[PDB]
C-alpha cells in the first residue's frame, strides 16, 4: 500500500468517486514533473499508481481535481483543488495512506506510516 | 459487508490508536444509558462487527471512545476526557455505517458515511 | 472575553453558523449533568454569555451543540444527533477555555484553545 | 478587518501557532506564481495585514503556511512540506474571506469563510 490516497465526501457520506487525481515529482529545477492520473467508477480511492522502484528519497505532490467534481453535483466550491507536499522515504520502504475529507468550502487531510 | 465499525487514528504518531477503550450504548426513555457493548482498540486502530443484524434496531446510539487514557500512558495529558458519537440510524432501512475519528491531544474530528443499497 | 467560548461554522455554505441550540451541562456528585446553561448561536457564529469565573468552578463538565435544528429547517438531512464536546475544567489555573466546532451536514470537528489569561 | 484573513490553530499544543511563515501568489498569465505578499504569525495566531480591498483583485491567488521549520522550532519531526490553499477570488464579485487552518504534526485542515 505505497499510496491508498483515499478521498472521502462529507455532504454525501460516501467516497468520492469519478474525482481526478494527479500526481507529481520533484523536479530539480523547481517544476512538478507530471507522473499519473486517473478516474474511479464506484468507489472513491487511489491505488495502483506508484510501484516501489517508482519512489524517490524527495519531494512530492499530489492534485485533485475538486472544482470539477462539485459542477457536476451542480455545486460551487470556494477551493479550485488541493494539494498535499511532504518528504517521504527518509528511512527507508513504508507504506503511506493519505486523508482527503472534502467539503464544499472546506477539506482536511492526515498521514499515516509504517515503522518498517 | 460489516455493519458498522469505528474507525480511530493518531494525528501525532500518525499510526491508528491501540489500546483506546470504547464502548457503545443505547437510548433508553428513562435516559439511561444501558451499556450493550464494548472493545479495545487494536494494532489497526478499528472495531467491527459490533452490531449484528439481529442485535442492531433502528434507533439512537453512542459511541464512547476513552480518549484519555490512550494519551496518559503515552505519557500525553490530554484535554478531552473522552469523546461522544450522538447519532440516528436505520431511518428507512438497514444501512452500512463507518465513523471515523481523528484523535489529537488538544482536538478531534468525525465523519460518517451511508451506502445506498 | 469569557473562560468558554463556542464557535460553529457551516462546511457547506462557508457561513458562521446561525440559530443553533447550545447547551452546557455539569456533572454532579450524582454522575448527574446538573443544567449549566444554555443559547442560541448568532449569525456572527461564537456563542457567548454562558458563564463567568464566578460561577465557574473546577469539574468536569459538558457542552451541548444541537444539529438537527440547524438543517432540516434549513433543509437539509443530518446524520449526528448533536454534537457533545466533554472535558476536564479548572484542574490548576481557570485558563479561558475556547471550543471550536466546524459542522458538516454527515461530519463536524472540535477543537479547544487554552490559554492562560 | 480585511478581505483575506489566514489563521492558523497548533492541535498539540492547543494554543494559537506562533512564528509561522506564509506566502501569497498570483496566477500569472504564464501559468506562474508572481509573489504576492508574505509574512509570519503573531501570538494570537491570526494574519495582521495581508491585502487590502485596493490590492485585492480577481483572479486564482495561491497561498502556503509554513510548517516544516515549526515543529523543527518545537522538537518535533514533521511530515508534511507545507500547507497549500489555492482558489478562485472575485469571481462574481467582493467579498471578506478568512482561511482557518488546524494544524498537526502528521495532519491538517482547513477551510474558509465568504462575505
Ligand atoms: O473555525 C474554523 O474553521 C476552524 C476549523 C478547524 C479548527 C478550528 C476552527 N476554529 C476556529 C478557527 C478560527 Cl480561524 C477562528 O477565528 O479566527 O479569527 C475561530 Cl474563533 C475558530
Amino acid at each position: 500500500c505505497p499510496l491508498m490516497v483515499k478521498v472521502l465526501d462529507a455532504v454525501r457520506g460516501s467516497p468520492a468517486i469519478n474525482v481526478a487525481v494527479h500526481v507529481f515529482r520533484k523536479a530539480a529545477d523547481d517544476t512538478w514533473e507530471p507522473f499519473a492520473s486517473g478516474k474511479t467508477s464506484e468507489s472513491g480511492e487511489l491505488h495502483g499508481l506508484t510501484t516501489e522502484e517508482e519512489f524517490v528519497e524527495g519531494i512530492y505532490k499530489v492534485e485533485i481535481d475538486t472544482k470539477s467534481y462539485w459542477k457536476a453535483l451542480g455545486i460551487s466550491p470556494f477551493h479550485e483543488h488541493a494539494e498535499v507536499v511532504f518528504t517521504a522515504n527518509d528511512s527507508g520502504p513504508r507504506r503511506y495512506t493519505i486523508a482527503a475529507l472534502l467539503s464544499p468550502y472546506s477539506y482536511s487531510t492526515t498521514a499515516v506510516v509504517t515503522n518498517p
